[PDB]
């Protein structure tokens, strides 16, 4: 239920960090 948990999940590597 979060931006990443919902988006990043689909994104191979959203966050720049490892």
């Amino acid at each position: 239920s979060y931006q990443w948990q919902i988006f990043y999940r689909s994104l191979d590597g959203s966050g720049a960090k490892e």
